[PDB]
C-alpha cells in the first residue's frame, strides 16, 4: 500500500540520507555514505532522483583529476539506474572562509571566491541535467546590529544574483534559480528570512523571470508562519520553482524531520494545495534522519517521507471529491470568493446604493460562515473517519 | 531634557491614548476620550499631529448631519492648535459584518461595502491634509485551512487595491497607500503577514508606485523577525512610506507597549537606521497605555514614547560620530561591504586566478571579523558608558 | 459513528459555547446564551456536565434575591437533565477592580475582596456537587519589571491559597483545588506560567495534598512546550486533578480552538497517555467557537470536540494493541526503560567493571534506536492506514 | 572604568572561551585552547575562577596515566594564579553512546555507564574545591512521542539523582547538585524543560535539600518566559544554587551570546534582583564567542560579559537609591504588596463587611497603578538619562 514509483517525482538530497548525525553538541553517529550507494538505495526505494551540493559530491579542495573521478563514478551510477538530477546547489556555508557569508561577506575577496565557486558548479549541474539551481544563503546575516549594513548587503546580494543571471544567459543554459529562505540559524538573523522577503527581492533583479523561490516547510514554521498560505502566495506570483518538504515542531532550531512529522494538518493542507494547483516540479525532501538511528533507520525514515505524501494525497483527493464537502464549500461561500468584487467597475460601484447607502449591515453580519462544520469534514477525511 | 517639539514629527493615533482598556478578558478601565481633548493634550506634549480611523472620529452609523458636526469640532481643534493630520485609515475590523474580512470576505456584498466605506474616508483624509492612507487587513485571513482559498483571496485583495488606486488617480488626489502587515491576531493567520509578503504583493498591483508599507515594530517581532533588517529592505526598495513605533516582548499577543519598551537594543538599531538613512516621514506611535493606568498614566506613557526616541537618537548619533567606532567599523570591513564585488565584470571575474585558482582560502578564513568589539562599543554608547 | 454518551465524561464551561465573540479588535457577533439553554443543548449532544465561573451564572453585582433566582433556574435545568457540575471557578479577571490581579494585586483591599468573592462561590460549587475548584490567575503578573516584586507576590499567592485550604478544611468540604497555568495574556507575563512552575509552587503550601493542576493544551503550547510530556510529569507527581482540552497553532495569542484542531499529533499522544494511565477525571473542553460562526456553528464546534477525542481514542487503542507495534516497542527498548538502573545498589554499581572499566562504549554507540520505524507505525495508525 | 576584580565572583566555563566555532552547518574556525592558557588569560582579565566538564579537561578515553598528567598541569596553573574552581559538571551529551540520553537512555547499560562517568568526576571536582555540581540533561528527551515513556523516564531520572545523593552523603562530601533546565536542542523536547519543572522534580527526590537549580538566561527565553520572574521563584524556594549568564534574542536556537546582549532590559531586571536579594554565588558566564571572531575577539567578548554586569549593577543601584524612584514605588503600592493580606485571620476576614458587603468596588477600580511612570524612571536610569 502507498508504494512510491518514479512518476511521483520524489527526490532527495545527498546530504539528507547521508547526514552523519553531528549536531552542535555531539559527534557523528553514522559513517559517511558513498554517493554511489545512496543513488542505488534511493532508486530501489522508488525515488525519482537526487540533488547535491558541490561539496557533497567532490570533497573540498580536490584536484581537477580527483574531481573527474568523483563525477565519473556518480554519472555511471545515474546511468545504471535511470535516476535523474533535477536540482543542484552550492555549499557556501561549511568552510570557515564563509563564516561571515558568501555573497554578502564584508571581505570583497571572499565574495568573489563565492561567485567563482558557484559558477563552477552551475556548469556541472547543467551537464547532469538539473533544471533548477538553488541558493540558500545560510551565512548571509549577522549576530549583532553593527556588523552588517543591510542596505549595502542587499546591493551585494543583488550584484551576485545579477552576475549569475548574466552568466547563464551568456552560456545559453536552460536553468533557473530558486532562493531558499530561512529566518535564522546558523546566523542570528539571516537575510531574506521568509518566502515574502525573497519574492520581494527577486522583483529588483535585472532579469526577474530567471528567479523563483524554494520554500522549505520547516523554515517558514521557524517564524510561526502558515506554510500553505506562503506557498499559495508563491504560486499566485508564478514563482514556485521548487519545494523542500520536511517537518518541524514549532519555533525552535531547524529540525528537518521527515515529511508528515511536525505539523500534520499543515502537511495535509499543503498537499491539497500542491495537487489542486497542479504543481509539476519535484517533491524534494530536505530532511535529516535523527542521529538516534542506524542505517536501517535512515532508509525507513526516507521511505516514510514518500509514504506520508502519498497517504495525504489520497485523503486530500477524497476530501475534494466528496459531495458533502462540495456542499459545505458552497455553504461557506468559497465560490463567491472567486467572483470579482466589482467587475461592473469603479463608477458603477460608486453609484450602487445597495453597496453602502442601502446595504443591510446587520443582516449580513448575522450570516454564519459555517467554517467549523467544513473543518470537521476536513478532519474526518484526514483521519479516515469517512471516505 | 529630551523635550519633544513639533519638528520632531511625532504623531499619535486617536485610538492609542484613547484606548479604553477593554481586552479579551476584561472590561474597559478608562472612560472614552473626546477627540478634541486628545488633540489639545497631545499638542501640549509637543506632538506634531494625530491620525485616525474613520470610526474613531465619526461613530459608526452616524447620519450625514451628525457626521458633519463631528468633523467640524475636530477641524476647529486642529485649526486652534496647528496640529497636522498626516495619515488616516479605515476601520474594517470592529463591526461584526467584517468578521470574515473586508476586501477578502467570502461574501461579495461585504467586499463591496468595505470598498465604499474606505473610499468615503479617503475623501475626508485628503480634505484634512493626509499624505498617507494606511490599510491594516486585520480580518483578512482564517482560523482553518479550508475556509479561504488564498489564491482567490489575493486576487480579491489585488482587485480592491487596484480600484482604490484608480479612484485616487481619477480624483487627482496626492495621497499614497501603505499596507501594514501583521502575522496573526485577531485571525489565526493574517494574509500578507510580514513586511516581505507585503512588498512582494505590491509589485503585482497595476500601479505599484502608489503603494508602500507601514511596518510596525511589534508585528514583525510577533514572527521573531529582526525589525531593523526588515526596515532596511523596505528602504532599499524605496517603499518605507510610514512607520508604526512601539514595543513588544517577543512572540505572543500584540502588546503595543510604548516605544523603547520591549526589545531596547532593536529600538536603538532602528533609530540609528532611520536617522542615518534620512527617513523624513512621521514618527508615528501605535501604542496602548496599559489598562492598569489612569489618565495621568496615559499621558505619561505617551510622553515616554517621544522621550525614548530622543534619547536613542542622541546615543546613536554619538555612536556614529565616535572616532573609535569609525576605526572599529574599518576593522570589521564595513567599508569593503560598500565596494562592488565585481565592477570589472563577469568576464574579468572568470579570468581572475586570484579569485579562485590562487585564492588563499586559509589565510582569508583566519581573519577575525572583530564584531564583538564593535558591538561592545555600541553597548557602551547605548548605556552612556562613554560619549 | 463516534457518538458521545455521558459515560465519556465530556464537560464544557458555560463560557465556552456561550462566548459572544468579542475579541480585542471586534464587537460581539452572537447574542448571549441563557445558561439553562446551554445545559439542555449540551445534554442533547451527549455531554456529561457543565462548569462555570460565578459571574457566568450570577451577573456581577446581583442582589441576594436575584442571585437566588438565577441559581434556582439553573438547578432545575440540572435536575431535569441529570447533568453534573464537576468543577467551578471564580472570575477574578473581568471587572476593572482586578486590573492588577486578585490574590496578588498591589492594593491590599483588592486582595481581601478577591478572597471573599472566591469563598462565596466555593460554597455554591460544593452545593452543586463540584469536586474540583479551579483557579486561573489571569491577572496575576505584570507588563513591566518594577511593577511587581515577585517574591512578595508569591508570598501573597501562598497566603491566599493557604487561607482557602483552611476554609475548606474548617467547613469539612470534600473539594480540591487545581491551579491552571498560562504563560501570558492578558498580562505581559503571568505568575506560575507553566505546569512545572505550578507544581513547584504547590509544594510550598501548608497542605499540599489539597492542590493539583488543571493544565490546558493551548497554554503550554504558548510557551512551545510538549503538552503530553508536561501531563506525564503531572501524573508522575500525582497532581493531575483536572484538564482543559482544546487546540492551539503554535506560539501566539490564546486561540482556544476546538480539541483536535491545532497540533493534531500532540492530541493523539495526549489521548494515548490519558487512556493508558487511566485518568478518570472529566474531559473538559475550554474552547471558543470562532466568532465567524452562528449558533449552528457553535454546536457543530462543540460536537467536534467530543468526536475528535473519540476518534483519537480508537486510533491510540489500536496502536497499542497491534502486535507489530509491540514488537517495535521492544526493538526500541521501551521495556528496558522500565527496569531499574541499579537495583543492585550503589556499592554493587561502583564495583561493576562492566559498567565502566570494561564497558564497550563503541558497541553500545552503534546500536540504532529504531525510533523512526516506531513513529511511522504511529503515523499509520493515526491516519487509519492500518488497523 | 568598570574593571572586574576577583571579588566580583565572575567565572567562566573552559568550554566557553574554548569553543572552536563548529556549529551544525560549519567547521571549526579557531584552534583548540590549552586549558592552562585559558586559566592564565582569564586570571589576567580579572575573573574569579573557572568551571569544566570532565571531557574539557581530560580527553575522552584517556588512560589513568594520561588523566593524571592533564590534572597536574591544570592544578599547577590554578596554584600559580589563585584561580578557583567553584563548579564542575559531566559531559553526558557529546559521545555517540549518549545519543538517547545518559540517565534516561532506554538501554540500561548506558544508564549505568552514565552514572559511573558522573561519579568519577564528582571525586575530582571535590578535590579541586567545587561547591556545586551541575547536571544538564541535554540528551534526555525525544524527537517523537512513542520513543520515551516519560513517567518511566522520570523514574529513571529520580533513581539516578537519588544514587548520586547517596554517594556524596556516604563519602561525606560538602557538595550540592544543581539541575540546569533547557526546553529543547539537541533533542526535540528535553525533559525538565524549565526552571519550574526542575523545581517540581527536586521535591520528589529522597534528599531534596541537596538539589537546586542552575538556570540559564537564554534557556528560559527559548520558551518565551520571563527570566527574572523565574529566578525570583527559585530564590523564593531557596533553590538558586548557581546561575548561567548570557544573552539570547528570542525563541530560536540556543545562541549563548555574551551577557548583556539579547534582551538588555531583562538583564537589567535580573541584576537588580540578584543584587537586592543578596545572591552570593558565582556569576558564571555560559557563552560562546561567535565563530566570526579570532582569539582577540574571544577575550574581548569575555571581557564584555563582566563589563556589562558591572554597568548594569551600577544603574540598578542608582535606580533603587533615587528618592524619586522610592516615591514612585509608593505611588504604585509596592509597599502594600509586602503587607499580609489577612494577618487578622480567616474568621476576621469572613466577618469583615468592608472586605465584601461594603467594599466600594468602583472607587478601587478607578485608582491608577502609575506603572508607566515607574517604568520610565527605570528606563531613564538604565540609559543614564538621570542619576
Ligand atoms: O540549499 C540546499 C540546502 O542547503 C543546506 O543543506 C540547507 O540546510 C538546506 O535547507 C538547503 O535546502
Ligand atoms: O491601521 C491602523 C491601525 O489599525 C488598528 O488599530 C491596528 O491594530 C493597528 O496596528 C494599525 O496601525
Ligand atoms: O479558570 C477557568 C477558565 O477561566 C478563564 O476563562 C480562562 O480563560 C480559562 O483558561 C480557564 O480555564
Ligand atoms: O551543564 C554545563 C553546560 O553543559 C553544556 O555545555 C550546556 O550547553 C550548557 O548549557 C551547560 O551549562
Ligand atoms: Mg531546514
Ligand atoms: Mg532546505
Ligand atoms: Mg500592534
Ligand atoms: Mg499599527
Ligand atoms: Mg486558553
Ligand atoms: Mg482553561
Ligand atoms: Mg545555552
Ligand atoms: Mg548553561
Amino acid at each position: 500500500n502507498y508504494q512510491p514509483t518514479p512518476e511521483d517525482r520524489f527526490t532527495f538530497g545527498l546530504w539528507t540520507v547521508g547526514w552523519q548525525g553531528r549536531d552542535p553538541f555531539g559527534d557523528a553517529t553514522r559513517r559517511a555514505l558513498d554517493p554511489v550507494e545512496s543513488v542505488r538505495r534511493l532508486a530501489e526505494l522508488g525515488a525519482h532522483g537526487v540533488t547535491f551540493h558541490d561539496d557533497d559530491l567532490i570533497p573540498f579542495g580536490s584536484s581537477d583529476s580527483e574531481r573527474e573521478e568523483h563525477v565519473k563514478r556518480f554519472r555511471q551510477a545515474l546511468d545504471d539506474t535511470g535516476m535523474k538530477v533535477p536540482m543542484a546547489t552550492t555549499n557556501l556555508f561549511t568552510h570557515p572562509v564563509f563564516k561571515d557569508g558568501g555573497f554578502t561577506a564584508n571581505d570583497r575577496d571572499v565574495r568573489r571566491y563565492a561567485l567563482r565557486k558557484t559558477i563552477r558548479n552551475i556548469d556541472l549541474a547543467v551537464e547532469l541535467g538539473a533544471e533548477t539551481y538553488v541558493a540558500w544563503g545560510g551565512r548571509e546575516g549577522a549576530e549583532s546590529g553593527g556588523a552588517k549594513d543591510v542596505r549595502d548587503a542587499l546591493d551585494r546580494m543583488k550584484e551576485a544574483f545579477d552576475l549569475l543571471g548574466e552568466y547563464v544567459t551568456s552560456q545559453g543554459y536552460d536553468i533557473r534559480f530558486a532562493i531558499e529562505p530561512k529566518p535564522n540559524e546558523p546566523r542570528g538573523d539571516i537575510l531574506l528570512p521568509t518566502v515574502g522577503h525573497a519574492l520581494a527581492f527577486i522583483e529588483r533583479l535585472e532579469r526577474p523571470e530567471l528567479y523563483g523561490v524554494n520554500p522549505e516547510v520547516g523554515h517558514e514554521q521557524m517564524a510561526g508562519l502558515n506554510f500553505p498560505h506562503g506557498i499559495a502566495q508563491a504560486l499566485w506570483a508564478g514563482k514556485l520553482f521548487h519545494i523542500d518538504l520536511n517537518g518541524q515542531n514549532g519555533i525552535k532550531y531547524d529540525q528537518d524531520l521527515r515529511f508528515g512529522a511536525g505539523d500534520l494538518r499543515a502537511a495535509f493542507w499543503l498537499v491539497d494545495l500542491l495537487e489542486s494547483a497542479g504543481y509539476s516540479g519535484p517533491r524534494h525532501f530536505d530532511f535529516k534522519p535523527p542521529r538516534t538511528e542506524d542505517f536501517d533507520g535512515v532508509w525507513a525514515s526516507a521511505a516514510g517521507c514518500m509514504r506520508n505524501y502519498l497517504i495525504l494525497k489520497e485523503r486530500a483527493a477524497a476530501f475534494r471529491a466528496d459531495p458533502e464537502v462540495q456542499e459545505a464549500l458552497r455553504a461557506s461561500r468559497l465560490d463567491e470568493l472567486a467572483r470579482p468584487t466589482a467587475a461592473d467597475g469603479l463608477q458603477a460601484l460608486l453609484d450602487d446604493r445597495s453597496a453602502f447607502e442601502e446595504f443591510d449591515v446587520d443582516a449580513a453580519a448575522a450570516r454564519g460562515m459555517a467554517f467549523e462544520r467544513l473543518d470537521q469534514l476536513a478532519m474526518d477525511h484526514l483521519l479516515g473517519a469517512r471516505g
